[PDB]
């Protein structure tokens, strides 16, 4: 909706702009409300130290009639120069501040009281706080010198390339940016492009692109815009709840800057920002959370009016947008405190909503045409004598039962947050394990054994015929962890670190590279398609459990340059590694197998007990944890009537004319025995198609 060419007129004759009469204007204009005639006449004459007009600060407003501010401030000096126009527009938009009161800065991180709200990630998905900033000696983006804009950009990223620690990062100028690097930006949401008809007609696209430029933090948690809008836009985030954390980050850096260049700030106005609207604090604090049942709630207006706080909804069902109102009258520190308190409050809500409907068992499962496993054994006896407590990590049986409460038509329904999970509900536990591992019974005890030469395991088919393909998978959990369902956020992440850092010393056979899922490029996704190594997000049995928190963040694959070799991490479980080859030997797979997880498990350590063997969140992933798979062509000895005499003698399960067999036990006998087995079945099975 810019006119560009109707303003150019009434500009170049330095007349009232007329346009702000015409009936499209923006009735909520800012622009439209205090420039009236006698203001305009007052002040059409009056220019600053460096050149800046009445004219030039109103133009957007009078191009875009669609405005809700419509002005810009050329520099400091427009603000008081243009006091009758910039006053009125100030104390109308930062209602009810007023300038006479005066602004309290506070950028000291120890000020905010902010305990982790969320770890568990079971509400808050992110949070973000951007602040914008000017600095001392420069006149404002619609005013700054071609020469200015240059030595600002020179002077902040000698400041930004010396930041230490977290805040380190490299600095990506848009003059001279090459397309991989532009992508790069895109795929991440960093770049900025030109700016709209808004900055255009406001002077601020003057030398475009030159001055401007990009950095960002090697953990990509904070970023900094270059002379866009303002001469700073400083932005701290990170996906979770901790705001506490955010908001240090953010003052660490900002301060630094301020401390070696200083910016422009008054008394009346806080932080001097291009747009009259971000001024005080120039400060927006957001956070995303699911907070359906809080919606609802009678007293959800009255805290977000307590703390000064909006929301607005944006998959994401039930998911709100929290932001401040207010930049002027309060300090940095006490923006994000209400930001903190009134999501806390918000939260609360929503936690009660649950706990109620928590309360009671789940009527849903009393329908007879539930044969879930969890509806099979969860009595309303049982429920009621475990309902109350909790594990260590905060799991409850609720949790656990969760998703066979909303997917009503899970085979089984059940899944464990952590360790104590498997023992704290064991009355639940105990009796689905037991049933979908039958006959293995948890008094018995399970043995692990990664030992590949107790398998004999000459090849079989060396010549192809018979067997293509052979592949022998592990899930496995690492020690000292929660397990999939109840990560925290910076539990997944040490998870993938440490995880990272002992495939990348693989050598040999299985060295190779890891690819992370974010930030991944379309390029690497469709490689990885290619060799089917990419895997997605987890379906609805899994979102329901808990799994899918935070995705993809800390979900990545590595494969060794062979294609023989597969680690997919923080899928389902913590580590699915799964060895592959071409033919048929087992022996040799299982072999490379043991090496890789041997490897893993000395620098590592999984998560394992004598009655369960390794512990996985899915239930049916327990003991070797292992799948065991052999693609072969059976059409002769799928008919001879010792098929079944042989798949139930070695516990072995025939689908796929090529044939896929599969383990059939996962508990009660180790990865060798189980190996072994699927040799002996396989050899039988081909000692008849011969
Ligand atoms: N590969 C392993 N991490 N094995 C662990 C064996 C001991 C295990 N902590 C248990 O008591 O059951």
């Amino acid at each position: 909706m810019a006119d560009p060419e109707t303003a150019a007129k009434f500009k170049s004759k330095n007349a009232f702009p007329d346009p702000l009469n015409d009936p499209k204007c923006n009735p909520k204009s800012l622009v439209k409300k205090y420039l009236t005639p006698k203001v305009f006449e007052s002040l059409k004459n009056k220019k600053t130290k460096l050149g800046i007009t009445l004219w030039d600060c109103i133009n957007s407003g009078v191009v875009n009639l669609d405005s809700g501010v419509g002005v810009y401030a050329g520099d400091e000096e427009s603000y008081t120069l243009f006091g009758p126009l910039f006053d009125a527009i100030i104390e109308d938009y930062h209602s009810p501040y007023k300038l006479a009161t005066g602004h309290n800065s506070d950028m000291n991180p120890a000020h905010v009281k902010a305990p982790d709200l969320d770890p568990a990630n079971r509400y808050i998905r992110s949070t973000r706080i951007r602040v914008a900033r000017s600095l001392k000696g420069y006149g404002l983006a619609p005013g700054v010198t071609k020469a200015h804009r240059l030595e600002i950009e020179k002077k902040v990223v000698g400041v930004l390339t010396s930041l230490t620690g977290d805040l380190a990062g490299k600095y990506y100028p848009l003059s001279g940016m090459d397309e991989k690097t532009r992508q790069q930006l895109v795929d991440d949401h960093f770049l900025f492009k030109k700016g709209d008809r808004f900055l255009e007609a406001a002077g601020i696209n003057k030398e475009w692109p030159e001055g401007r430029g990009i950095y960002h933090n090697n953990d990509k948690t904070f970023l900094v815009w270059l002379n866009e809008e303002d001469h700073l836009r400083i932005i701290s985030m990170e996906k979770g709840s901790d705001i506490g954390s955010v908001f240090s980050r953010l003052c660490r850096a900002v301060n630094e800057i301020d401390k070696k260049l200083g910016f422009q700030h008054t008394k009346k106005h806080g932080y001097l920002t291009s747009c009259p609207s971000n001024l005080g604090t120039g400060m927006r604090a957001s956070v995303h959370v699911k907070i359906p049942h809080a919606k609802e709630h009678p007293d959800f207006e009255n805290i977000l009016t307590k703390y000064h706080i909006q929301a607005r909804g944006i998959e994401d069902a039930g998911v709100y947008d929290i932001s401040n109102r207010r930049r002027l009258g309060l300090s940095e520190v006490q923006c994000v405190q209400d930001m903190y308190d009134g999501v806390k409050a918000l939260m609360e809500l929503e936690k009660e909503a649950i706990a109620k409907k928590r309360s009671v068992f789940p009527e849903v499962l009393k329908n007879p045409e539930v044969k879930s496993l969890l509806r099979k054994y969860l009595t309303p006896e049982l429920f009621d004598s475990l309902k109350d407590k909790k594990t260590a990590k905060g799991i409850s049986l609720y949790d656990c039962i969760n998703s066979g409460v909303e997917n009503l038509d899970s085979s089984c329904g059940v899944y464990a947050g952590d360790e104590e999970c498997y023992t704290l509900f064991a009355p639940l536990f105990d009796k689905i394990v037991e049933d979908y591992h039958s006959p293995y019974k948890l008094a018995n005890k399970h043995t692990s054994d990664m030992n590949p030469e107790k398998v004999d395991a000459p090849n079989l088919d060396p010549e192809g015929t018979y067997i293509r393909s052979t592949r022998i998978r592990v899930a496995r959990n690492v020690k000292g962890y929660a397990l999939t369902p109840g990560l925290t956020r910076n539990e997944r992440l040490d998870i993938e670190r440490k995880v990272v850092g002992v495939l990348s010393s693989l050598t040999g056979d299985l060295a190779g590279q890891y690819y992370p899922l974010t930030g991944m490029d379309e390029a690497t996704r469709q490689k990885l398609v290619n060799d089917h190594f990419l895997f997605k997000k987890g379906d609805r049995f899994l979102e329901a459990a808990g799994v899918n928190k935070l995705w993809p963040e800390g979900r990545g694959i590595f494969h060794n340059n062979d294609k023989t070799f597969l680690v997919w991490i923080n899928e389902e479980d913590q580590l699915r590694i799964i060895s592959m080859e071409k033919g048929s030997d087992i022996g040799s797979v299982f072999g490379r197998l043991c090496r890789a997880v041997n490897e893993i498990d000395k620098q590592l350590g999984f998560q394992h007990t004598d009655a369960h063997g390794y512990l996985s969140g899915c239930p049916t992933n327990l003991g070797t944890g292992m799948r065991a798979s052999v693609h072969v062509k059976i059409p002769k000895a799928s008919a001879h009537p010792d098929f079944q005499k042989i798949c139930d003698e070695f516990h072995i399960q025939a689908r796929g004319g090529v044939f896929d067999i599969s383990n059939r036990r996962r508990l009660g006998l180790s990865e060798v025995q189980c190996v072994q087995d699927m040799y002996n079945g396989v050899k039988k099975l081909l000692e008849i198609e011969k």
